[PDB]
Formats: structure tokens, sequence, C-alpha cells
């Protein structure tokens, strides 16, 4: 009697599965929103600097009009093998943006100091791949308590995590020159300091890796090893070949209605093979939204995930309206941050400008209202943006990259408390002209030079 | 001088292979219809109970318009693995319909006792699998003599099996209980009873098995080795990886013009790379037109298969006309049963349920001269059914699912000898309401509460 | 810690290079037009006799519009196996045209006597692999100096190989009866004359290879062995299991973007995923406009590039205007022939065949001026033609096979220096009669009875 092979299985759940990290797939919490879990762990930020760069590159005549198709190889190259290296390593990757990525080891208090040697060694090895493409990786890393919060409707989930770790490991990584591992000053007090072989930075608690120094008795095999029992998913025995577990998912309908909650309709879409692959990595005209909520206390997710919550349910029905979409919810510039596109595939519409200047401005009134909400913050941007799945095969995302993106996030940071636009936004809406206000310019973090800025004061 | 990995190609050839059983695929002969072909075998008649239900709550707003999608995936995870199972045991499988198949094993005379033995071992194996989602697995067994007919034009060509074996099987699988195994009277009659052990059933000569007692010296691998020798098509050798020598056929234009004539148009488009695969599983509404031939000697090919011809001939004609197509010939209900559908890919029409009637009242009307033929019985049945592509990567077949499909079927049945439709069809026709009358209601086999049935009388 | 599998990356970068050959793919020279180099190698001309013959029976009602599909299974499953055999024997395939394909072994000039016998060993399997479909296989081989011409716009590259050589594996082909594998007299000269046994052909100094005849203590897997010291790119050690070095190529923006020119845009999409693959595979109408130009001396790269760019910058102008592409360039009819084409996929027009005339006449008219261009011959035919895909997976190319192909290249052969057209293309054309001249028939090599041609002397 024949054993023959059996071909792997492509399952809609597997391909959803790639779309999201252990902690959801494997989460099975309660669909009640918000809902929120606490736990401690070690997180990765990871930065590719200088694709944001080569996307306005890749539109210029010498691609010859693949420069979308051209970026996302280039990129997925790149960005694939950090992954690769993230999960080998047992790190869950938790979210893309843009050019950079997140990942965490979620394991006990106790286990936290030799996780964070594991994660310092990747970190070591991924640094070690580039020496190649104006290209730098830049990482930086925390340990800690950290909070997650599961938030949305019937039909939409979104997740984010909070807390003292995630705001320093996006610090820790701001502070990286251009090829650093930098430790959150909690990561160092937490780390085997005896291994650990750091300088200084100046005016600042975070170090710098320069090396590990192991031990005469040490193996790296060995250690981790003995760090894999503390992993709930490490793929193994049978399934030792295979990067994630989540490839060995099976179907399970209630499970796949709750993963495709995630996901975007468009991707869901492709997954189901009822468009062509090619069509969702694009270099298309869209206006980005990024709003910012900013909180007293934007480390307690028992006060902030309801606020959010709220926020969402308004947020949400006004991008309806306006033909907008939530493409990622982070904290970032001391609050929780939603990036909102205006353009996406089968939403390309006229008077996209309008609308999305409309929305924000709805937005904004709505959110600072909930009272928890201290200030509101929202930069609009309108240019070519790359939007395509970043990542690897078996962990990917949606995402948009672009010096638009960038610019809007800034606008939204250096001009707390308002509604700002670029020129193109101003330029092409369809509102007069003194529903703005001209702005002082101000010198941002890596923005050349936009042209002039705008309040959109409204109809007042 | 290297000899470098040979990629499996999927040539056209093999994709329509999947859609056959190697009853076709190496059967070669004579393209003259009718033509009959005379051998004997096992059948084995598998049939998840459940599925028809789990299709009505796949519309239901819970599945986010992800429905098809999810039912499809479900469904063929459990469907591939009872292929697996008995193509691993040495059978063929004939057919799938909604969500049950048929499978043979073509032996000679004096192996029917051994092969019985193996294909018992096959179902209690299949049996065995799920232990899970409200489903349940019904086996019957059935041996003896068998013929298939092969009809159709010179660019249509189906496939049925004829005799007492035939109509066994369906008996024996409507006894089972929710996971019984049931052997047919003849089945028993020539199966090893002294390693047999059954359960009588009552009032019937069919009975059920509990389970093999082997003997002593018994090794089953040895004993289904032996029974290999007589499995032609058994992979072996270089090829003993693979669950069908089919997946090894090479392109001649020959063999595949005739094996293409088995599979619609809709599925050649696929196959051919000329539509997005997503699109062929759909909850879809569609007319159901299930035509049953009565004749007076079921069992007797020679008889039946030019009258079966011949009706043949007027149906594909006026469904051409009406814009219908056939989804499955079979014999059930006493005799030749034809499934036909009106709204499949490419035939989404408006005025389609005036269409399936006059389509009906027309082989109605033609089908009762056919002189063999004893009894015409249509019924006529319209909604949401489940319409795509079931089975194993290897073995798989365009089928529809749900609960209009067995209602269509089951008034064929209860009203013998005239059109019948069901509300939603009446309904919605364009037709003068006299040329309908008002039914009796029937308590019928698997069918909760039709609203009204009526007969179409026609312009009378 | 986990090693995983590294499944196959089939990046766009690999895709494209499938298109071209090694000489291409690794030869980054110069952006600069024309380009030329010079180097040594033995050819290889393989023609599979009697696909011409079988498109047109594709076209019959017994294929059931699945002819275009069924011709490409068949054809590229024999084309494939001739592939593999010269990739194993470390040829670099360098373009297909029709059912033919030409491959280089590119060597030193003291390697050139060992490599022949490589070459000879490898026709003499490629003869073995049909004794099978009424298709024979007829081999020409050549060996010396070549040259090589990249010529081209800013958007658009082609190659070419020119001189003695390549005239001469032309000619052996061609003199080839059904089974042949001919040398051309130089290939003769310079190959181990001490194992190679042949016949005389008559009026001929090539000659016939009847057997290898090796020595006793001669081992062909060693000599093969020494042998693959000479060739750069034979996949060995890790990647002794790839049938190319190519499939490992690496994402490489500025590699991609110059093997990009060389690939046709509407196969650039089908890469791209954003167009279904069926759709390349087609018999489809159009009209084939076969451009030769003479030089004195059609061996001297160094004179003809420069003009055979100049009437390339020209014609590339001209298809644009009337809608017309490029399909393949080759040195043929005593010098450069382009194949060009009207009505690929995207370029489906009205008043094609009027836009064919025009645009040859234009054609004739400045290359006739180009001052080192001695003679233009245009031939214009117009039928169906199989449009597609041939070769391997690892090494394929868009091509053009039909009976209107070959009767517009023997036009432009048997009258030469005016432009000519068949009968469907003046009959279907937009101009006067007047226009054109009804020429003397004149029997032709492989061409059964075109109806009547002409001239088409335009408005003069
Ligand atoms: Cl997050
Ligand atoms: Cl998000
Ligand atoms: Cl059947
Ligand atoms: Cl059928
Ligand atoms: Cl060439
Ligand atoms: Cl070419
Ligand atoms: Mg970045
Ligand atoms: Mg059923
Ligand atoms: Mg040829």
């Amino acid at each position: 009697m024949n054993t023959p092979k059996e071909e792997f299985q492509d399952w809609p759940i597997v391909r959803i599965a790639a779309h999201l990290p252990d902690l959801i797939v494997y989460g099975h919490f309660s669909p009640e929103r918000p809902f929120m879990d606490y736990f401690d762990g070690v997180l990765m930020f990871v930065d590719i600097s200088g694709f944001t760069a080569m996307t306005e590159k890749f539109s210029s005549a010498m691609y010859m009009d693949r420069g979308a198709e051209q970026l996302v190889e280039i990129l997925n190259y790149h960005i694939s093998a950090i992954v690769e290296k993230v999960l080998i390593f047992g790190g869950d990757i938790l979210k893309f943006a843009g050019d950079a990525l997140l990942a965490l080891w979620r394991v006990e208090r106790k286990q936290l100091k030799n996780i964070i040697t594991v994660v310092i060694k990747c970190s070591l090895e991924i640094h070690g791949l580039f020496e190649t493409l104006d290209i730098r990786v830049k990482i930086g890393l925390a340990a800690g308590h950290i909070s997650m919060l599961v938030f949305g409707d019937e039909t939409h989930s979104h997740f984010l995590v909070i807390g003292q770790a995630v705001d320093d490991v996006r610090l820790a990584q701001n502070m990286a020159q251009m090829n650093d591992v930098i430790l959150s000053p909690n990561c160092w007090q937490l780390c085997d300091r005896s291994m650990i072989e750091i300088e200084s930075v100046p005016d600042q608690r975070a170090v710098k890796v320069n090396f590990l120094k192991p031990p005469p008795n040490f193996n790296f095999d060995e250690f981790f090893t003995k760090c894999t029992t503390f992993m709930h998913y490490y793929p193994s025995g049978e399934h030792k070949n295979l990067l994630r577990l989540a490839c060995t998912l099976k179907p399970d309908p209630e499970l796949e209605m709750s993963l495709q909650k995630y996901v975007m309709e468009s991707i869901l879409k492709q997954i189901d093979n009822k468009q062509l692959q090619g069509y969702l990595s694009e270099l298309r005209p869209v206006t980005i939204v990024f709003v910012n909520l900013m909180f007293e206390d934007q480390d307690k997710a028992e006060e902030i995930g309801p606020a959010i919550q709220d926020a969402y349910m308004h947020i949400t029905s006004v991008l309806k309206i306006f033909q907008g979409q939530i493409n990622k919810v982070f904290m970032f510039d001391k609050g929780c941050s939603f990036l909102c596109v205006f353009g996406f595939p089968g939403e390309k519409v006229p008077d996209e400008l309008t609308h999305a200047l409309e929305c924000a401005m709805d937005i904004f009134d709505f959110c600072s209202q909930v009272h928890k909400i201290q200030t509101v913050s929202i930069g609009v941007a309108s240019g070519i943006v790359f939007c395509g799945i970043v990542g690897h095969t078996v962990r990917h995302e949606y995402t948009v990259i672009g010096q638009k993106v960038n610019l809007a996030a800034r606008m939204m940071m250096y001009y707390p408390g308002i509604v700002t636009c670029d020129s193109v936004t101003y330029n092409g809406s369809n509102l007069p002209a003194y529903f703005f206000k001209e702005l002082p310019k101000k010198v941002m973090k890596g923005v050349a030079d936009s042209g002039p800025l705008y309040q959109y004061w409204g109809r007042t």
C-alpha cells in the first residue's frame, strides 16, 4: 500500500494567516471590543533606511512603467531575509509599516534575560546581512510589560501593542545611527550584562550594542535550544523544516471568520483568486490622512482602550462615507495613530482631495470630544505612493511607502492640535481658499522641502 | 554531466484527467454512441451527511460574503481525505454528486471476494477519519456485474454505470444510519464471511459491518500487495509516490480531444488559464431541472442505452435553446436522472425561470414518446445553490450542492409522471397562473417545508 | 535552531531571464548602440519539421476551439525535451524562431575541437528522442568565428549573431534530410575526425554524421567533465540540480532594467501577473511583414552593424505609427531579416492590412537609401497564425508559427528588391487595385499554392 507524497495545501485560511502574527492566529480571545491582554516580552523594531527615497526614483522614466514591480521585488528580497531571521530565532512579526517591522518574543518574566540574548544575536545577524542600494538597517530593542488591545466592529478587527516597552522600542530605533542596534534602558537593565558589550549613547540612557562576549563554556545552539522550551509555537519535530507553525493551519470556518476580519477586502479578493496578483503592487496617486490621538497616559491600556474603540467606531463610519480606509494603526507620536488612505484599490474616486479634507475635519471634531482624548492632530498629504504586499511569502502585509506618507506623519507631529495639509492637497481640492490658512514653515525630521503647508481651518 | 530535477509538468491533459475516472482516461473505446461495456467489480458509495444544511448557513451574514469560499474549503478539506483513502486502497473514483461520491474497484470475477475485503477495510478507515461540523459519513457497498454506457454527440460525452450492483449500492447507502458501512445482499453473499463480522438490518437482507476479524496469520499489507496484481493502474515503482497514474499522462492531442468532451466549457476555460480560479466557486441563484426517465428494466444496458442516447440528443438541443446545462447524469429514482441547471457561469440570463419551465415541458413531451421510456418525471426548484469544484487536487469535479437540488430530486420522485415546480419558480416565472395547478403537499424524505408545490400543466 | 526549507523564488528577474540566453543575461556590456562583440564557438540549429502543417490542422473543427492550447502543449512537450538536452550538454539557447531554435557553445579557439564532439553527441541524443506526430528533427552544426550585434534604442534592445559560421549553420540545416545531423565544412575541418564517422553530401562540402566511433579508453562522462572547465555557467556544486544558473539570479534593478528591454510589453505584463496566462497562446489573424536587408558582406559586423541600427531606428518608428511589432530579427536570406507582425496582443486594429502595406512601403523607401544596404525585399502575408510561448519553463520565447509566416519569408526571398503581398492582403486592403501588380507565379521552397501574388507598387 502506497504512502504517497502529501502536497502542501495552501488553503485560504493559511493564506489569511500570512497576514497576521501568532499573537492573533493562535490567540483565541473574546470577540468583545475593546479587548485587552497583558504579558511580558522583548520587542524588536527593524527599519530599512532609504526605501522611502528609492520610491520616488522608481517613478522615473528609467523604470519604463515597471517601477512598482521593481520596487516590490527589491524590497521584498531584502525584507524576506530579515523576516526569515526573525522567525528562525523564534520571533513573532507583529506588523509591517512601510519599510519597517515590529517583532515580539513573548515570554514569562523569568525568561526575559535569556531571550534578550537571543534577540540581540538575531539583531547582529540581521545587521550582518547588509554590507551591500543606498540602504541601512537600524534596530531598536526593548523589553518589559506589554499590553495588547483589540478593537473593531462586527466585521473588522485591529490590534495594537501599548506600554512603556512599546514607546521605548520606537525611541531606541530613532536614535540608531545608520547600522546600530540600540537597547532601551530597561532592556539593558534586564539583559545578561556579563555577555553584552555596549557603548553609551549621548544624553541617553539607551545603549548601543558593540558585540556579544560569550563565556568559556557557552554554546549558542545549546542555549537557543533551552530557550525554545519557552516558545509555544516554535516549529519542531516533523515540522522543523517550516518557518511558521501557521503554515500547518487547517480549515476551520469559525477561526477563518475571526481572522479574516483583520484583513482588507481587496486582499481577501486576491487570496480568493478573484483578482490578478499583479494589481496590488502599484505606485498610485493617493491622499494620506494621518490621525494622531494623544492621551494623558499612553501606556495605560485600560484607560486608553475604550477611547480608541470609540474613536475607531466614528473613524470607520466617516471613512466609509468619504471613501477612505484604515491602513494601519499603531502607537506613534506620543499617542495612537491611524494611517488612513484615500484612493486605495476600488476607491479611486473623483474629488478625493476634498473628501480627505472633510473627513479629516469630521474626525478632528468628533475625536476632540472623546473625553480621555487630550489632543487630536491630523496631517493630510497627497502624491504618488507605493501600495503593496511587503514581507515574506509566510509573513507579509499590505502597506504604503512614500515621501508623502512620511510628510503626513511629520505634519501631524510638528503641527499638533490642528488639521494640516500639503500644497498638492490644497491646490487640488474643491474648497475655497479662505477655508485654509498658510502656516509658518517648520524644519521637520526627514523632510527636504514640502512647498507651503496649510491648516484646514474649515467653513468657520 | 548533470541529472537535474524534472519539475512536475501539469499539462492541460493532466488537468483534464483530474475530472475523469481511470475507466474513461485509460478506456480507449469507440467514439460511436451509445457505447456499452460490461465488467464486474465492487462499488462504494460515500455520502457526507450535513453539507446540504451547511450550505444554507454559509449564505448568512456571519460569512461576510465569503461563504462560497469557506464552504468549498471546508468541504474539500474533508472530501480530499476520503479521496486519498479510496485512491491509496486502489479504487477509481467514478463521479462526485454534491457531497457524495461513487468509487469502483474493477476486477475479474475470481478476485471479487478478496477485493471486497480491501474495500471494507478502506470503508472502516474512512468511517474512522471523522469523529469531529454536524457531519457524518455513510457508506454503502455492492459487488457484481456492472455495465457502462457512454453517450453523447460529436462534441460532448457522458458516461454512467448501470445494473443491479449500481441500484444496490445506492439502496445500501440510503439505509446507513449515521456512521454505518452497509453491504448489499450480493456483496455479503460474495465476501469472505469468515473475516467479516456483521449485524443484520431490519426488513432488509443488506447487512451492517461491525468489524473485521482477521485470522491468525493474516497481514493486511501482504494481502493488499497480492490484490495489487489485479489493479491495472495502481501507482508503482518509480511512481509509487503518486496518488494516480493519470498524473503521469503525456500530451497526446487525440486523447485530449476525446477526454475534453466530458468536461464543461467553463471548466476548460479555467484549465486553460483564461479565467481567474476564484470564479467557479460560487453561491449563485439558479434553477435546477431534475429529469427522471423510468424504463421497464433499469439494469439492462442494451435496452436502455439507445433510449438514453435518444433522450440525451433531444435534451441537449432544448437546453441549448433555453440556456441550461447538464451537470450530471446517473442512475437514481428507479431510472436515469439528468441534473440540469439554469444559470451556471456564462448562462445567467433574464427569464431563466420561464425558460426552465418551457424546457422542462418540452423535454417531458419528447421523452414521453421515446418508446422504451415508461414514465418521465421532472422536478424544478429555484434558489441559492453552491456551484463549484469538489474533491482532491488529483481527482475533482464541478458539482452543485443545495437544499433546492435535493428538493428538485424529491419532487421528481414523489410526484412521478408530471412536471412539478416550487413556489420560487412559480412566483417568479412570466407564465399565467392557470398554466399551473397547486398540488397536495406530500411529506418528503429530507425536506422541511417547501411552501406550496405546483404542477406545470402548460398551455393546455 | 531550525534550518528550514528555502522555497524557490521565482522573482520577476528570473522570469525575465527565461526569455534570454546567458550571452545576454551574464553579458554586462555597454548600453551604447550598435554594440559588437567577437568570439568563437559551435552553433547548433535544430528544426522540427511539420509543425507548420499541424498549425493549419489545429484550426479545424475537431479541436473544438482549443486548437491553440493543444498546439502549444504538444509543441512544448517536444521542444522542452530538446531544450533540456541542449542545456544538460552545456549549450546556451540563443533564440527560438517558430519550431526551430539556435544554440551556442562559446569557447576559446583551442577548445573547439573537443566541444564539437560534445555537441555532436548532444545532436545524436536529440535525433534519438523522436522515433514517434508527422514530425522530424533536422540539425545543422557549424563552428568558428562568431560576432554578436546588439542594437536598439533607449527602451528596446535586440541582438543577433553574424558571420560565416552563422550562415553555415543555416545552410547545413537546410540540407538535412528528414533526420540528419549535418556538419558545415569548417566544422568538419575542426572536428576530431578520428572519432566522427561521416558520409559526404552531393555537390556539397558539408557532411552528414553517421556515428561516433570512440577510441578504446574513451569515456564520455569523463570527457564531458573536462570540457565543463571551459563552460563559464555550467550549473555545479550546490546548483548541479538546476538546468540554468539563471534560475539563481537575484533581484537587481539595474540588471532587470537592462534585461527587460529585450522582452515585449505583453510578455512583461504576463510576467508581472497583470494578465491571465491563457491569453498569450492564440491562433489569431495577423499580417506578417518579413523584411530583408541585403549587404555587400553579410559576415562583417563592423560594416553591417551601423546599418542595421539605422534601419532599426526607422523601422521601429513606422511600426509604432502603423501599429506593428518586431517579433524577431536574425540573419537569414543572405542578409538581416526582421519578422514583423500586425495584430499581436493589444494591436488588433481595423485597417490592419492597409497599414501593413503602407508600413512596408515606407520601410522599403527608407531602407533602400541606407547606403550600405544593397537591396531591400519585403514579403507581406495574412492569415491565421499561432502566436505564443515556445520552449521550456527555464528557457522559452514568444514566437509565431504558420503557413503565412513561411509564405512571407519565401516571397521576400523569391521576389527580391520589391514589396510583395498575398491574395488575402491584396483583397482585404483598402487600397485601389492599380496600386498593385499581379506577378508571375514562382515555384517556392515549401509552399503548396498561394493564390495569386502581387507586388505593392504604391501610389506611383
Ligand atoms: Cl502595534
Ligand atoms: Cl494595524
Ligand atoms: Cl454513474
Ligand atoms: Cl455525469
Ligand atoms: Cl540570432
Ligand atoms: Cl530577435
Ligand atoms: Mg522607514
Ligand atoms: Mg448528500
Ligand atoms: Mg521550421
